[PDB]
């Protein structure tokens, strides 16, 4: 259920290259192994769930019925991360990068800090 090509995502996110010292291919890499470019991706964990192209968690970042105690850092309902517009998802991902850095994503150190030429367009 890929909803983007690696190339279209690289073009849409072109100005996020360098953001907090992030290389763009590093990020695209991270997004692919995270969500498979599926804007509707839902990953269910123990106490919580991660949503969308960026797999943003309801534990901290958005408001959801599942975690009423969430601080909702991005000030947004998690449902917004399952629509076809990734603009709000990108806003939140940047807030994550501003705080916690690219290591929020467990795919980044696992696969995206080494051998990245396949993520170029
Ligand atoms: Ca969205």
């Amino acid at each position: 259920m890929k909803q983007f090509t690696k190339c279209e995502l690289s073009q849409l996110l072109k100005d996020i290259d360098g953001y907090g010292g992030i290389a763009l291919p590093e990020l695209i890499c991270t997004m692919f192994h995270t969500s498979g470019y599926d804007t509707q991706a839902i990953v269910e964990n123990n106490e919580s769930t991660e949503y969308g192209l960026f797999q943003i968690s309801n534990k901290l970042w958005c408001k959801s019925s599942q975690v009423p105690q969430s601080r909702n850092i991005c000030d947004i309902s998690c449902d917004k991360f399952l629509d076809d517009d990734i603009t709000d998802d990108i806003m939140c991902a940047k807030k994550i990068l501003d705080i916690k850095g690219i290591d929020y994503w467990l795919a980044h150190k696992a696969l995206c800090t080494e051998k990245l030429e396949q993520w170029l367009c």
